[PDB]
């Protein structure tokens, strides 16, 4: 007997070019802006992590309030789209999510500490051939 | 750093007293029988888009058949995605709207617990398959099994 894990995933859904048909599973890290704009959570994929931005869209036509207190909850991300947030203070410019559907599951566990995916060096290449063709 | 787990979710399911509100990962074990695409228009080839498709799920503790309800499978994308399941063991599947049903004896085969499958996702991770006993070789759920046999 065993456990089934889930696969990293964000690493290769940016280095790709196209847009993530199918779902991707996550678990949930930290909720950096709640939902009274959108929300701004802290995703896992058990070896990276990414801030997600989960659309009013998505808040509406989701099932159910707020994700403060899911902490360490998986999360379903169904439509999903990689954008990039641009160089402001000091600090550059970096790859994040923006999702429009998701869903929460019920498998809950512990966070454990994962390297930001833009601290990879693959994302941070295809990063700096966005910012020289933009 | 770590290893994100899923939680078994098979055994209790079908013990508990209600239907699962919530969506449940588990991986595809084997296609017991899988499914065709609607085609429109007459043929003398065999149609089959009446049947849905047949899969052996595991939790990574036990193994339960789910029956791929005919509605599941055609209001799904296949983009890039052969319509069926062959080649896709090993894939996690998620189940997103499901109930467990019974099944009474028949064709030579006994009564059993199943999943009917009215909506899935299939998620990229791909993983081992690891042997595993089938939820219905437990003795709390034949408990159950039987107790619900006796309710017809």
């Amino acid at each position: 007997s065993g456990r089934l894990v889930l696969r990293p995933w964000i690493r290769e859904l940016i280095l790709g070019s196209e847009t993530p048909s199918s779902p991707r599973a996550g678990q949930l890290l930290e909720v950096l802006q709640d939902a009274e704009v959108g929300a701004t959570l802290l995703v896992s994929d058990g070896t990276h992590s990414v801030r997600c931005l989960v659309t009013r869209e998505a808040l509406d036509t989701s099932d159910w309030f707020g994700f403060r207190g899911t902490e360490g909850r998986l999360l379903l991300l169904q439509d999903c789209g990689v954008h990039v947030q641009v160089a402001e203070g000091g600090a550059p410019a970096e790859f994040y999510l923006q999702v429009d559907r998701f869903s929460l599951l019920p498998t809950e566990q512990p966070r454990l500490r994962v390297p930001g995916c833009n601290q990879d060096l693959d994302v941070q290449k295809k990063l700096y051939d966005c910012l020289e063709e933009h």
